[PDB]
């Protein structure tokens, strides 16, 4: 039916390759809605998909992806019509099914999110999965008591994907943001995203940890897990909460029971991969209103092309990239 | 200005009093609202307030408490009138200031909750902090997605104060409850409190640990923290949550980030001590309707009586109480 | 088109007499929707409309009424349809426009309420205005914070039209109701309406009058008004409310500012004559559910024919009816 | 420790003094949160707590106050955290327990409200009791129908603490505000604050009482009380409301039942002292959005230090203040 | 009392004439509230009223209208006070009872809506009945799904009154509007109103009709309904709706059933004549905020005077009007 | 893996066959969630999918289906765990994708709905699609004004799955239901399902056609609309609503615009195939509460088994099936 470029990862023995192959429309999962991808996605999980030892993908070959945002061309699904702008993120995409890093994508109607009126196709990808994860985290924390005045809100691993955006959204909602990173010299760019304060990894965790510490924060959007979350928990304000998104040193969390039962703190698991659609559609409205930051264009490091995509996959992973990479198809 | 039987704790030497003395109204702290207690409990926290330095009471002649319900006799407080029935619970009662359990108590107006309409004073102290802790637990899990079709809800430490009632409230709300205990024998009592099933402590955790296990429960009310809690977070279904309220079974929780960030589960700290007035009111309101189980009295391991107090302040501390013990006066 | 009987009020020099004549539907008002009236409406305001010096009817041949319920026979306005069961009450009915002591009445569609599903036509007029007044007072009191548990509710002139139903509506709701009247045999009649205790007119005013008194109530449904309002206002609990409605008891009310400003009580005027259609229908709804008292028919003193109506229009007024007289057309 | 400068009132047998005395932390009651006061406040109630036989201060050396905004500085209340910004108002402050006309105070935790995000500490006190009372008035009126289109709203006592502010709140929401005052001269000022029309005292009450006058406001905010409020009551549109809060120009209100029963009007009591935490905190949120007037600094008569306060508590009384008097620490 | 001007329609033996007559307030229906009309309104249903065989006005005397907005001059009706601004529209006005084209109208207090705060009288009548019909139409779409992301919205008959206001309002909500009218270059005016796109009659419907077409829209506001409308229903996104309010394109609609049962589209009937006060007032609120377009006054063709009203009543009736003609008085 | 029985449509030659078969697990679509099916019906759509030129199934060797209520036997998708009861209906099941006339099915997760707490797998299926479709018809009517009280409500085709059910359900909500059929001598079946009046099709249409008819209903659930719906549309009360859904009756609906623009009635299309998971889950919630009629199983004509299944497939079509037919598995 029509030929185009895609970014296809594949295994020869023990080893993951990744190159822009040229592919026909008839080859795609037939059974989704046919999308022409406007924009992009380069995400940490895509990098892992692209590399042996990543533990994301299980049979190759597979077109890489996880995030895409384009226009419906061809529907068999009455819910969607030609011309509709949609976002196709999460679920199986980019993991066990053809993904977004490609002109054209077939994805199930039941994962399409109708593009919010006040985000363009490219703003939707400046956001992507990180970004959704961030917005998701402020939504969960908000339904557990968070409000801009119960005190100051902590973003760990700011600077990374999720953290960088959460900094900005919190800041558009009017919370006081404290961002922590290991990289000095990131202070300026975190402030421009909205942080009114910048602290170190070490200001959040040092020598191990106790059950309860002086109250410092109220809540945290937390993309980094491990011993450091354990710590932070004990510095969270009464009734406060924490939203976890990542591992980044520490699958283990040696936590106590104390911040929980004495200070009423909650820890909210956040997974964007299977979030159900209604909540998904609601978080996206938000990301285009309530939570749409004034920078935003500032969180983009580079807009690269489908061609230039193997190299940018090698660059997150080797974290040589501040902010976000969108791909323009 | 009469005289009455409070229960008082003294540090004589270093081994801690617990004796049914006799006190003056003028000795009550003259800044409260005087209430004539009809009833009380008998909560674990009350047991430790009574032991050999159990890390609750730090100043030293003290009337034990935390739970009381009775009638205003005298208020300097525009907001309560003589004759009002009230509940007085939490906050400093029975920890840094004189407590329930003592016909006569002088509680600030701020901590008082009017007795809701469908609950008698006996019902109120049959619930106690134990039943307000379990109620706030359900209240809390409900704000995080909890719902009875979602799948069964585990109540851990069932039998105890908090678990015993949690099983009831769960069952009243129509969920399928799954109760754990340390003893065989329980079972019929748990089945008739509302359990639709009884499993042992080892079926929750003996296995010791594992990042993710098979999904078994929509969520849990867990009054028994410890390793046991770290194990159950791994058996919670997707977007499920767990409400920790107590410490039985250990301070430490060795958790992994992985049910949080891959399964979207949440873990919610439940503290009944400083919960805000509105939510306290709201939770009593539910406790008298919504969560009011038809058993109710079933949770009573007979009523006791002031003089009779040392006795139970003793059992508690060695779970030889099955459910709860109120105090008439 | 038809003849029918109505109870009409005639004046000449200056007596005003009230006889059942025979009208035709052709000399009903032609603008309104035509309605076969089923039941009643004997009210104290009709007694007044009936009598020189009543100061109710402005101008004089006029069919007495104010309340009516029946079935739309012939509508020239889309909103109502031959068959529809509907209530007609207040506004101009029975005051400056032909009312419903008549079988047939021509009312504007703007003023009919559809008959609630769980309330028959007889029940609607068993309530009437005196009912709708009482339900409104409850509705206005609850918007100002009233709730079954903030302390007892007083109903003055219980036995009256309004205090009767009000006593039963509050009790249907759960509130502890305390009723006051002038007569000493009414105790049981009033228990039997739902009163929890019964008190003299003097138990509320005797004492004549202090700025602030011992708090006793929470709030009141008051159809009596007068100096006794001024006293009742000062026995209201913190933030309680009172609903006014009548003056059977005086018009001057020597209030002082102290209960309002130091204790946050409020005085709500109930007028049903001009109450907005949206609230009218909300209250009729409550009147057919959550305010519908089990007792209800036990407030009917006597059904009467149109024939016996002059009979009874002299009987309210002569204040010799206990409860409500309903008229079957 | 350290030491700091309070404005303490003392009784010299009958003299009742008030002097800037130096006390120590160690002095302040020992059960609250230690707060460093930043700002002010001079209310009329505070003049009184100064003046002998003013009838407000209980027994009699205490630090005057009633209002304070400032910083939690250490706490044994888990609810608050060194650092947090808070507002301390009402309840016993500055009446039976030390107030905030002083650097340092110890308020209990249950009375503290977290400073809203879009108010500074100084803006908190620019309002004070006066402004909380204004905004609680509006909030209760709006709870009883008031809406900006249902006609003009009167505010009596404009140029006082409460009236002044209320004008500009009422205007901030879009109401058409009619402001009344005792002295000419102030029209310009009242309009800057956002009054649409300025009338005198005699325009409200000159003519002196009648039971129903010609309809003229919809509703009022009323600082003033006595027979004026009686007059003005008979001038309120169908279904409108008046909220009273002061007793300037008399504690007695010679009302009639007739605006209430015939026009459906309500009169609501505003107590600021003990209004519950709930509404208190919802009302301060409104005072930072919704009710935050663009002027707001226009109301500030001057800013004053702790020493010139003694001057100020004598001025507040026998009227001299136009607007509000802010104390800085 | 007074003499004033009014565009009255007379019919003698056979014709329907229409001119400015002098009339006196002693002739205006004696039952409703008296209003000194400030404005308008030229509606199509107005043209039919003042036209031989137009078949609206049943009986001639009458003074034409359907819309007006003005200032209460005197009232017997407690709900209205000499001075209020109000809008008076629909019900029997300009159809079977004296309407709004005059100084002076007498309208039943049950039909006045008070002017919302953000609408001047002029603006209320720029909108008028046809204006109210657009808001009401969107309001009902929005009750059936319609939301801006979900696709673009069509507006037939753009160019008239209803369609042109519909186009603005939808745009101010941020819909993508597709305005469709047959007056060909008119094009840029539809663009001043907020249309994103502009198509013609043939592109809605041409020759023919098919049960389902290619999906194109999502929703339509439809003042033109007829064969053109069966055509449009086959063209609407899954779960869309159309809000019909007019013939124009004629009154038969041969529709299938497939868009309804297969595609879940809905068709909403819009009547602004008898819509309840309730919704009416909610919709005038929207009109005055939410749905209030920036280029309101760009819909005003011309502002005529009562004199030059006869010419304009000809003018609608034949596609001579681009927008609306307002009348000033 | 294991193997099992299922009813399967093949088209050997050109005739379309339908026999019970032995399939294997390994032969189910392998990305769905694996449900062991407990029950199925029986829908018209299921009659057609297994009759040539029936025109539902486009590609044959399908498992027929469309409804299924089952148990997660093990899943690849983290949002379901084994033992979860679930309902699987609509979307592609049994039109495009193997359906529930099988023991065993592999429904994708996105389409599953947890079985509600107060329904049994048997119940879910007593309901199935046509049932869901009645449920959703009520949901939508209720979204458009339908309340018990606004008059009585029709249900055409009162004998099949959808209409039979909508009758029991409407009446469960308190509506005065009118049932219409052309099967005289069924009167009792209906009244027993809850019809309060029964009438012949001829009563609804017959009379051939007219634009505005005497108003008889308020609304109609119409499962059988066509030229009769057009008639019906002319007899709905002001603001009334009709819910479509079906098609015997003809697909052609030659309507007018007049019930729509003069009486403000509405046509709402009902489609159960693609309704969002959202609304769909919440409709299932009603179906087990709000709309769960006492009758229910009174609508099971008979419980059949897989074998008997082909004959049932043949029996719907010629109306020999009065209620609904379930299928044990």
């Amino acid at each position: 039916s029509t030929l185009f470029q895609a970014l296809q990862a594949e295994k020869n023995a023990d080893d993951v390759s990744v190159h822009v192959k040229t592919i026909s429309t008839e080859d795609l999962p037939k059974d989704g809605v046919l999308i022409k991808v406007a924009y992009s996605g380069i995400n940490y999980k895509d990098g892992l998909a692209g590399k042996a030892g990543g533990n994301i993908v299980r049979e190759y070959p597979l077109i890489l992806g996880i995030d895409a945002a384009g226009t419906v061309v061809s529907s068999n699904d009455p819910r969607f019509a030609e011309g509709d702008e949609v976002i196709a993120t999460s679920y199986e995409l980019g993991v066990s099914r053809d993904g977004g890093l490609s002109e054209y994508a077939s994805v199930p109607g039941d994962w399409l999110v109708p593009l919010p009126q006040n985000l363009s196709l490219k703003e939707a990808m400046v956001y992507g999965t990180a970004g959704f994860t961030a917005a998701l985290s402020v939504h969960r924390l908000e339904q557990n008591g968070l409000s801009p005045e119960k005190g100051s809100v902590l973003v760990t691993g700011a600077t990374g994907g999720v953290g960088g955006i959460a900094v900005s959204m919190l800041n558009k909602r009017g919370y006081d943001v404290v961002a922590s990173t290991g990289n000095r010299e990131a202070a300026d760019y975190l402030k421009q995203l909205g942080a009114s304060e910048v602290i170190s990894r070490e200001d959040v965790y040092d020598g191990t940890l106790k059950a309860l510490s002086k109250q410092q924060w109220q809540g945290a959007v937390d993309p980094v897990g491990g011993k450091q979350l354990a710590s932070l928990l004990s510095k969270i304000q009464y009734g406060g909460s924490v939203a976890v998104s990542g591992l980044t040193g520490g699958g283990e969390v040696p936590a106590t029971v104390y911040p929980f039962i004495l200070r009423g703190v909650s820890l909210l698991g956040i997974d964007s991969v299977y979030c159900p659609m209604d909540v998904r559609a609601a978080v996206w409205e938000r990301m285009s209103s309530d939570l749409k930051p004034d920078q935003l264009l500032t969180i983009v490091d580079r807009e690269v092309s489908l061609e230039e995509t193997p190299g940018a996959l090698k660059d997150i992973l080797q974290n040589r990239i501040q902010g976000r990479v969108i791909v323009k198809l």
